[PDB]
């Protein structure tokens, strides 16, 4: 089945904030929601259906005709109530690995948002953001996403 | 779907929904993957591009799918639809009763807007790229294609 109608209504959230931004300030990137297809792998073939993937305007090369072809600078998560422990460790392990620049964690049982920023080969420590504050990235200058706005009441 | 699809379906969610959140309480809308329920028996269950709810309809919007035709419905053709799909679909929103479809082809840049009027859709209205398209279901917003279907 498709996710429920919370997870598409944070996702909606989360792309209209970010679209914005994007369509505001020119040359900034390009913003895509599910589905997808991101290419991190073809031999063993790894393709993943992200939530929501960020390319910067440097990497747009990396947007093929049928799907991206490499590791976008953003990728967005939201979980499920079906995801396992391992499921949530073999998707970061992958994401780490393929050299994702900064990686979302949405959690939308819990109105939290991991973030994930990679330094060298590895993720630093995860900085927790709560419905209450304000999220940001490096990647995205510009934009502030007021988490108020991106869980539902 | 391909990119450029998803970059379309991107710029008609950021509109509608930039237009929804500066007019609270004109509806919701929702992206694929959103799933439809028009029948139960038998199951007729579809994920369109884009699905749009009303404010007094947002009780077709149970926790894991929506129930009952949407007021607005957004179909892009893909490369690989076939002639019984596209039928198949548009029969099947007519019969449902959704009161707005809209087909929306990438590859001429134009969107086709049926209304239900009685119990079927009347002649569609054809927008093209240089067009404004917008929906009684939406009044006061303007969908300008020159910024849904990338040059
Ligand atoms: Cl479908
Ligand atoms: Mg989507």
């Amino acid at each position: 089945p498709a996710p429920n109608t919370r997870h598409q209504e944070i996702s909606g959230n989360l792309f209209r904030i970010i679209s914005t931004f994007l369509h505001g300030n020119p040359g900034s990137g390009k913003v895509f929601s599910a589905p997808t297809d991101v290419i991190l792998s073809h031999d063993p073939l790894r393709a993943v259906e992200p939530d929501l993937v960020f390319v910067s305007k440097d990497r747009l090369s990396l947007i093929g005709e049928k799907n991206i072809e490499g590791a976008p600078d953003l990728l967005v998560e939201i979980l499920s109530e079906g995801t396992e422990k391992r499921d949530r460790r073999e998707k970061f392990a992958l994401y780490e690995r393929s050299g994702v620049p900064e990686y979302w964690i949405v959690d939308p049982d819990t109105n939290t948002v991991q973030v994930f920023r990679l330094s060298g080969n590895t993720y630093q420590s995860p900085a927790e953001f709560r419905r209450q504050d304000v999220l940001a990235s490096p990647l995205l200058p510009g934009l502030s996403i007021p988490l108020s706005e991106v869980f539902p009441s």
